[PDB]
C-alpha cells in the first residue's frame, strides 16, 4: 500500500503507553497527585474552577464553549483546547507570542503564592507531594504542583483510533470513503501545517479565521506578522466548536473554510465530506478515570474568594 506508507512518513500514531515527556518520569504517587491537582478546584482562588472545568475528561478534554471563561466569569478570548494528547505538541499556544499552559491555566484565576499555601494548609497534600518528590525539604512548591499534573497530562492520551489502527498495519481500519478524504488530506496541502503525531499542534502559521452558513475564513495576516498554531486535528470530531475564537460549530464548515483555492488547498463539497469522514477517523481511547477524593479544607486554607464580589 503506498497511501499507508505515505501516511506513516507524513504521520505517527499515538503510543499505547503514557510517555516520558521531558524526563518527566510516571510514578504512582506522582500521577495520582498530578490527577488530584487536575480535578482540584481549590487552585482557582473562588474555589470552583480546575483544570476539569476547562478540560472536562468527560466532553473531550474541553469544555465546548466557544471560548472559556476569562477574568471574573465574563467571556475570555480564545476556545479552550484539549488535553488529549496534549503532550506532544511542541506549539502550546493558540497565538504565537515563558509560562506553559499549567502555569497560564492557575494563573488565570490564582496565584503562586496562594496556590502554595493551599496546599500546604493540607496534610494529605503535603505527604503525596513528599512521596511524589522523594528527598526534597520543601516538596510543595509551584513547580513540583506543575510537574505532576503534567505527569498526569501524559496519561490523558487517545491510542487506538482507526487512522492508528491503519498506520500501524490494518489496511482495513480505514473504509473506502476513508482513504479519499486522507488522500485528499495529503494531496491538498494540509499536510504542509497539520501532520506529525497529532496532525498539526506544532508550528504556527500566519493564517487565521476572521469574520467574512459561510460568515467566516482563514486569511493570511497582515505582512504574515502573528501568526496562529495549526490545530492538531486528532480527535477534532470530539473538540467542536472550532477556531481560536470557536466561531464555528460544524466540522464540516470548518473544512470548508480552510480548503480553498486561495490557500493552495482547493476543495468541492464532496471532497470536503471525504475529509470529514477521514477526520473522524482519528477519535482515539478516552482515557478511563477515576474522580478522586480530595482532602478538607483546615483552619488555615485560605478562604474562598467571591467571583462576582
Ligand atoms: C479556563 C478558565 C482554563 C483553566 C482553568 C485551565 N485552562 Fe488550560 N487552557 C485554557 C485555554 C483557553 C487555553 C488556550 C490558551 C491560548 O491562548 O492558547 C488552554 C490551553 C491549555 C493547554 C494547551 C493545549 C495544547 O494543545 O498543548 C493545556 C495542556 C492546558 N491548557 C492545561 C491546563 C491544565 C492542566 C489546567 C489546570 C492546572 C488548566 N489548563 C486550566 C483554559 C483553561
Ligand atoms: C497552514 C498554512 C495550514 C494549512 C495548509 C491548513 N491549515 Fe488547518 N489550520 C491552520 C491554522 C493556523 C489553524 C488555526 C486557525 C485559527 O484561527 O484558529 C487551522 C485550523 C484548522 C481546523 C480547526 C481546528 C480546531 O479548531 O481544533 C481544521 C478542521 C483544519 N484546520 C483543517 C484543515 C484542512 C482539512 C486542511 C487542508 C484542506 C488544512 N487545515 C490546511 C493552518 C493550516
Ligand atoms: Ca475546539
Amino acid at each position: 500500500d503506498n497511501l499507508m506508507e505515505r501516511a506513516n512518513s507524513m504521520f505517527e500514531p499515538i503510543p499505547k503507553y503514557p510517555p516520558v515527556i521531558d524526563g518527566n518520569e510516571l510514578t504512582q504517587a506522582k500521577v495520582e497527585l498530578g490527577k488530584m491537582e487536575f480535578f482540584e478546584p481549590r487552585l482557582s482562588s473562588s474555589h470552583l474552577i480546575s483544570c476539569n472545568t476547562c478540560h472536562n475528561v468527560g466532553l473531550g478534554g474541553d469544555d465546548e464553549l466557544p471560548t472559556s471563561i476569562g477574568h471574573g466569569w465574563q467571556k475570555g478570548p480564545r476556545n479552550s483546547p484539549t488535553v488529549f494528547n496534549a503532550v506532544f505538541n511542541a506549539a502550546q499556544f493558540w497565538d504565537g507570542r515563558a509560562k506553559g499552559p499549567v502555569q497560564a491555566g492557575v494563573e488565570m484565576s490564582s496565584t503562586p503564592d496562594r496556590v502554595v499555601a493551599t496546599l500546604k494548609s493540607m496534610p494529605e497534600y503535603i505527604e503525596r507531594f513528599e512521596d511524589a518528590f522523594p528527598g526534597q525539604e520543601n516538596p510543595v512548591t509551584f513547580d513540583n504542583m506543575a510537574v505532576a499534573i503534567e505527569a498526569y497530562e501524559a496519561t490523558l492520551i487517545t491510542p487506538e483510533a482507526p487512522f492508528d489502527k491503519y498506520l500501524r498495519g490494518d489496511t482495513s481500519a480505514l473504509n473506502e470513503s476513508e482513504k479519499e478524504g486522507l488522500a485528499l488530506f495529503m494531496d491538498r496541502g494540509c499536510t504542509a501545517c497539520h501532520s506529525g503525531v497529532n496532525l498539526g499542534g506544532q508550528n504556527y502559521y500566519p493564517f487565521g479565521l476572521v469574520a467574512k452558513k459561510g460568515r467566516f475564513s482563514v486569511t493570511e495576516t497582515a505582512s504574515d506578522e502573528y501568526v496562529f498554531r495549526a490545530s492538531p486535528l486528532r480527535n477534532i470530531e470530539l473538540t467542536a466548536p472550532y477556531f481560536h475564537s470557536g466561531a464555528v460549530w460544524s466540522l464540516e464548515e470548518a473544512v470548508a473554510v480552510m480548503g480553498t483555492a486561495q490557500l493552495g488547498t482547493e476543495l468541492n463539497n464532496d471532497e470536503v465530506k471525504s475529509i470529514v469522514a477521514f477526520l473522524k477517523t482519528l477519535t482515539g481511547n478516552v482515557p478511563e478515570v477515576t474522580y478522586p477524593v480530595l482532602p478538607p479544607s483546615t483552619a488555615n486554607t485560605p478562604k474562598p474568594v467571591d467571583m462576582i464580589p
